[PDB]
């Protein structure tokens, strides 16, 4: 369908951990990024790679793992240790297979949330539940970068959201078949699940250190669009002649908030305002099936107009409960951005303004 899993939602279920042996040289670099970046051997190892055909990656899961592998290597290659010594040309023997794979998966050739969070995890024990204690990431960048904590907590938020996402068909089927009680129950269930997702979001503090996120991890998630360090973009050697710009926005490419904006008829992509165009651009960095899901929801009849047309206080309160849970998520997200980016930075205003307008637009959708 739309590659939305009942249990893990937008996340990739049971991600592949190992590539075929043909790709051992890629996997070795990706698995040893902390040591290779620290010593300074990372870039030489990449420049020494043979060109490996992507022909031995034949299913979605091995393609997604290879994208995660190549994406981590690319971020490490471009940024190095993170102190201004950058590389402006990605060597052909990585760029060509990376771009070909990205074309097949319909994603930009840069590390994205769908790689480093949605595909970057495993269960320690397959017979135990999806808890931090029973999970790990597949790749990290530097020792002490809190990639395990940041990636896995984001993933646990996605998983919590899966419980609301799976109710969405019930919502549209109830509006269709005129089942008022069913719609009301479904909206309450969504609000309840979104409230639980907010509680899971609190775990960012349990597992992510602000200094480590801002000064280490954020470097490798950063991109080359409007970046003075790579003002023209990156040269994907042997694929495109001229450099191309792509955003590094892993920490804000989730489909979850936009999913419920569209569900609830909140028009965040409306107009030429900068917030709309930024949220529209983020979609290009989501998996195509998830972009298609978001567009399908926009094309369905409006949940908001349905609730507004019925003179039904119970329905309006269920709907408002959903909007308020989304407002609560975005408000806590603002707090997080303050603790993990702005405070460490000052020891910017466009970022917080963008986030506040998006929350404000959400808050304006309340009926009461
Ligand atoms: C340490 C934790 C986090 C930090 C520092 C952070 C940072 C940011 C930043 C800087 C942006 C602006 C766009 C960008 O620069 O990429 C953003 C937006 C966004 N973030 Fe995060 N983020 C964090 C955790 C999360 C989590 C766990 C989620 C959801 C699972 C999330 C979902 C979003 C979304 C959906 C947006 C788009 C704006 C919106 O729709 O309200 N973030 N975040």
């Amino acid at each position: 369908a739309y590659h939305i899993d009942e249990e893990v939602g937008f996340a990739l279920p049971n991600p592949q951990e190992n590539l075929p042996d043909f790709y051992n040289d890629w996997m070795f670099i990706a698995k040893h990024l902390p040591d290779l970046i620290e010593s300074g051997q990372l870039r030489e190892r990449v420049e020494k790679l043979n060109m490996l055909s992507i022909d031995h990656l034949t299913d979605h899961k091995s393609q997604r793992l290879a994208r995660l592998v190549l994406g981590c290597i690319t971020m490490a290659y471009v940024w190095g240790k993170g102190h201004g010594d950058v590389r402006k040309v990605l060597p052909r023997n990585i760029a060509v297979p990376y771009c070909q794979l990205s074309a097949a998966l319909e994603l930009p050739p840069i590390l994205v949330y769908a790689d480093c969070v949605l595909a970057n995890w495993k269960k320690k024990d397959p017979n135990k539940p999806l808890t931090y204690e029973n999970m790990d990431v597949l790749f990290s960048f530097r020792d002490g970068d809190c990639s395990k904590g940041f990636f896995l907590v984001s993933l646990l938020v996605e998983i919590a959201a899966a419980s609301a996402i799976k109710v969405i068909p019930t919502v549209f089927k109830a509006m269709q078949m005129q089942e008022r009680d069913t719609l009301l129950k479904a909206l309450l269930e969504i609000a309840s699940c979104l409230e639980k997702a907010l509680q899971v979001f609190h775990q960012i503090h349990d597992h992510v250190n602000p200094k480590a996120f801002f000064s280490v991890l954020r470097i490798y998630l950063s991109g080359w669009k409007g970046n003075p360090q790579l003002s023209d973009g990156l040269v994907y050697e042997g694929f495109w002649e001229d450099p191309k710009e792509f955003a590094g926005g892993s920490a804000g490419q989730s489909s979850v908030f936009q999913c419920f904006d569209v569900l609830l008829g909140i028009q965040q992509t409306a107009g030429g305002g900068h917030a709309a165009q930024f949220l529209q651009d983020m979609r290009r960095y989501m998996p195509p099936a998830h972009r298609n899901f978001l567009c399908s929801l926009e094309s369905n009849p409006s949940v908001r107009e349905f609730v507004l047309s019925k003179g039904d206080a119970g329905l309006r309160e269920a709907y408002d409960a959903c909007v308020k849970a989304l407002v609560s998520l975005r408000s806590y997200h603002l707090q997080i951005v303050t603790k993990y980016i702005l405070i460490p930075a000052s020891q910017g205003t466009d970022l917080m303004n963008f986030l506040k307008t998006v929350r404000s637009t959400t808050e304006k959708s309340l009926l009461k």
